[PDB]
This record gives structure tokens, sequence and C-alpha cells, in this order.
């Protein structure tokens, strides 16, 4: 009913953070470059950047101008889409602790999208997400373009203070499930490579799949958690998207 909304607003993943070999500081010990922290499944990576770059701080050689320029995360030596919540990248590399190297250098790796300007960056990101995931589920940015600057800046704040019922408001001024042409879905196939499938209402996860030629496989990713591919994707839609307006679909 209720339940599941709020184990998946307070949705959590183990995080190990060790500083990259590229750097480190000369043979200093494992405990000393590592770090756990815990981490929203529905938040982005940028919001931990400067918390893991002050506690390792001791351990990196190289020197830095700021906490963000420069900055980024690798997971098996591959440059971390941070753009995209925590959560679904975990769903999406992870082989229940995540392990992840903290990197630095003058030239970001190829297709990173670079964070120079931390929260206000990712703001305007996840903003202009929702005014994305809008036109999908209303045919017109017009229900968030409608929404007073404190009202939109209230549902951001909502995200940093973890105020739900905050969330859910702002939320509701802006879609109506039982209202809604199309749905907001990503796909991320085995390549790992993001398909955005026209979705329109009027579907279960195998049919999904298949008018996307990606079926194989009984289960899917979705928040964390095995989905049957028969389940309903308007109601996992109306119950799993992320916070910023997607339901992610991880393939197996």
């Amino acid at each position: 009913m209720e339940e599941l909304r709020e184990r998946v607003w307070n949705g959590t993943i183990n995080v190990e953070v060790v500083v990259s070999d590229a750097i480190v500081v000369p043979n200093t010990t494992l405990a000393d470059k590592s770090c756990h922290i815990v981490m929203l499944r529905d938040a982005y990576l940028g919001f931990y950047l400067p918390t893991v770059v002050r506690k390792l701080a001791d351990t990196i050689k190289v020197p830095y101008e700021s906490d963000y320029r420069n900055w980024w995360f690798e997971y098996n030596g591959e440059g971390v889409p941070w753009e995209y919540p925590c959560g679904v990248l975990f769903d999406l590399l992870n082989k229940q602790m995540w392990e992840l190297q903290l990197c630095h250098g003058d030239k970001y790796p190829r297709g990173i999208l670079p964070l120079v300007d931390g929260h206000s960056q990712i703001k305007d990101y996840w903003r202009h997400q929702w005014k994305q995931a809008c036109f999908i589920l209303n045919g017109s940015a017009k229900r968030i373009m409608s929404l007073s600057i404190p009202d939109f800046e209230n549902f951001w704040v909502s995200i940093l203070s973890r105020n739900r019922s905050d969330f859910m408001a702002v939320r509701s001024k802006l879609f109506s499930m039982n209202k809604a042409k199309s749905l907001p879905v990503r796909v991320w196939t085995s390549n790992y490579a993001v398909l955005q499938p026209t979705v329109p209402v009027t579907l279960s996860v195998a049919e999904l799949l298949d008018s996307i030629k990606l079926s194989s496989v009984k289960s899917v990713i979705i928040q964390g958690i095995d989905v049957s591919i028969e389940d309903n994707i308007f109601e996992l839609y109306d119950i799993f998207a992320s916070i910023d307006g997607f339901l992610y679909l991880v393939t197996k």
C-alpha cells in the first residue's frame, strides 16, 4: 500500500570508496585509503563527492583546486555515469558492498559528464530531468512550469532533507497516474547503454522488452529488487520511479 514506497525512499546501499592507484600517496595502508559510507539509492553520487574527498584528502598524493572539478568515480576501471541515481548505477554495474575508486585527473574519462558546480549543477540537471519526465507524462511542461519558485525549491530540498511527504506533495502537483499519456521509462542493456522506450498508457515488463528486442531471463532489476517480467509497468512506475521521474529497468 504505502509500506513499499517508504522502503524505496529509504533505499540504501553499502559503498566502499578507495583512492585510485593513480593518485594515492606511495604505499599507504588500504585501511587508510578507504572509507565506507551508506548512500541513498535515490540520491546522486555527486552528493557524496566532497565528503569522500574530505575523508581521504590525507591519502591523496596529487594536488587539487577543489572538491568537485576533475573528480569522478570508477568501478572496475570504468568511469561511473553519475548523472543517474546511485541505486540505478548500483543495480547496473555491481557484481552487499559496492567498491568504487576515487579518481582525479586533468582529463575526464570519455563520456563522463564533468561535475564542476556541485549541488547547483546537480540541481539544474535534476530539474531538467523532471522538466522532461513531465512532457512524457502530460504532453507539455505545463504542470511543472506552473510551480511557484519556493514550491519547486521545496521539491529540491525534499531530496536533500529526505522529507518524503514534501516530495510526494509537489510530485502530485506535476502529474496524476490516472491521467497520464505516456510514462517515463529507461532501460539498460547488457552493454551498459540506455534506451528511452516510448510507452504510452492504454503493458507488462515482458511485453515492453519484446517490443524493444531485449528479452531472454525471467526477472528484471528495479530499485534493487528482482521484478517478474510479468508485472504491470504502469504500476511499477507509480511505485518505483526514481527521484528524477523515470522508472529504470536493468536487464539481466
